């Protein structure tokens, strides 16, 4: 009952899972400070790339065993399709397709898959390093073709090998640079490390449990579908607490604004996801690099298709970055549709009522007339409880091929697909 799941719940599922979390990420933050002290040296900047190359091979081992090869011959693949092609004009181009292949080619099963799943996320940050820095070469915002020290520096930068955000060449060299180790840094890192802790205890504690005990048919099932997702979100909000300590600790993720420093990299917006405005809102604040990088890499190349066609290529993409699996590629697929219906019909309902019920908040200089009313706040909560049931639909699938999908979104009635549909033949009629 409630009250021996609260007599047990400390040293049952606190203490342990907090222990486990802990015991296997204390390496790597060790091997981030230690980058971060040995970067403040004065060395010259290829002993750098190099010292991080050696800390980034020791992460990948550390995690991921002997397997780690797989990630290391992405890396020298990459590095070898960015030099063939270092005077084109298409370097994103062709590192694009480097990565397509190599990506399909492991869900191909020519890899293990426990091996393929185990270290898929980082080879999702070396995929998603070299493509931007081919694009970046493309557009111009880095200058020259970086040596071969930098770029292998740049995919194994400790901060972000293993858990790590995507962050941009320049914001790495940036990184390489340095920067005073100041208490603002400090109290960033302590804060990205207790909320990935908090998170990671409510992903494995209260999220699964909050229902029966925490809190006092088909609601049954759309709440254990809720609690699925709220306790998948954690998972997911740990991951992006974690990678923002790492970064920050390894010495990135900083903001020269004004000439002044600002440690505000952000992974995660928790509150943006938990209390969404829009599921667009959802989309870029559940990994707002991730969302960049798709954004800035995919989703303007791929513009000329249309914008419909545009968002489901950037989909499609992130299908392909974090592994073809038939949940996870359902979802992605319905949420291509469900932030593409509620953008364009939140536009339209905003343009039709002169009101401020965009996707986004408007900027305080707009010109809808109705900005704080009654019935404006009255559309943005029923379009807020939409996104908290979309989010649930989704979240019950990581609670599995295309049985299991069918089945957890027949449990729950196709509800959100035909929501999706019912918005999409509103904003038809409409216009
Ligand atoms: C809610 N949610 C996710 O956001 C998610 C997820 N799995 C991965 N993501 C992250 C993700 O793919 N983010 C994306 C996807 C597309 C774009 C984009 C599209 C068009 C234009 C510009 C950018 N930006 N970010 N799951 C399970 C989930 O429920
Ligand atoms: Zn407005």
């Amino acid at each position: 009952s409630r009250q021996e799941f609260f007599q047990q719940l400390l040293q049952g599922c606190l203490l342990p899972t907090a222990q486990q979390g802990l015991d296997q990420i204390w390496l790597l933050l060790a091997i981030c400070l230690a980058c971060r002290l040995l970067w403040r040296l004065g060395l010259p900047s290829y002993l750098k790339h190099a010292s991080t190359v050696a800390g980034g091979f020791f992460s990948l081992y550390h995690f991921f065993q002997l397997h780690m090869v797989w990630v290391v011959l992405l890396s020298l693949l990459c590095y070898l399709v960015l030099f063939l092609c270092r005077h084109s004009s298409h370097r994103g181009v062709f590192l694009s397709v480097t990565i397509l292949i190599y990506l399909l080619m492991g869900e191909m099963h020519m890899v293990d898959t426990v091996t393929w799943h185990k270290m898929r996320g980082a080879q999702m940050i070396v995929a998603m390093k070299a493509v931007s820095l081919g694009f970046d070469l493309d557009r111009g915002e880095v200058g020259t073709v970086p040596s071969p020290v930098e770029f292998m520096g740049y995919l194994y930068f400790v901060g972000t090998i293993v858990f790590g955000p995507w962050i941009s060449f320049h914001s790495y060299l940036q990184a390489v640079q340095g920067r005073p180790l100041s208490a603002r840094w400090l109290q960033k890192v302590a804060r990205s490390l207790a909320l990935a802790l908090l998170c990671l205890v409510l992903s494995t504690c209260v999220g699964p449990y909050l229902f029966p005990y925490f809190i006092p048919g088909t609601m049954v099932r759309w709440l254990r579908a809720y609690e699925s997702a709220v306790s998948f979100h954690f998972s997911n909000y740990f991951v992006g607490f974690l990678s923002e300590a790492t970064a920050t600790l390894a010495g990135a993720g900083f903001t020269e604004e004004k000439d002044h420093l600002e440690w505000d990299l952000t992974v995660s917006k928790p509150l943006n996801v938990e209390l969404p405005r829009s599921m667009v809102e959802v989309v870029t604040s559940w990994n707002l690099p991730m969302s960049y990088w798709l954004n800035n890499y995919v989703f303007k190349n791929a513009l000329r298709l249309g914008t419909f066609s545009a968002v489901l290529v950037t989909y499609a993409a992130s299908a392909l970055l974090h592994g073809f699996s038939f949940h996870l590629a359902a979802v992605l697929l319905s949420l291509a549709f469900i932030t593409y219906v509620e953008h364009v019909l939140r536009k339209r309902l905003a343009r039709i009522l002169s009101a401020c019920v965009l996707s986004k908040r408007c900027p305080p200089d707009c010109s809808h007339q109705h900005r704080l009313g009654l019935g404006v706040r009255a559309l943005n909560l029923l379009f807020g409880a939409l996104a908290i049931f979309h989010l649930a639909y989704l979240g019950s699938l990581f609670d599995y091929g295309m049985a299991y999908t069918v089945h957890k979104w027949s449990e729950l009635s196709w509800a959100s697909h035909w929501v999706t549909f019912g918005c999409w033949i509103f904003y038809r009629l409409i216009g």
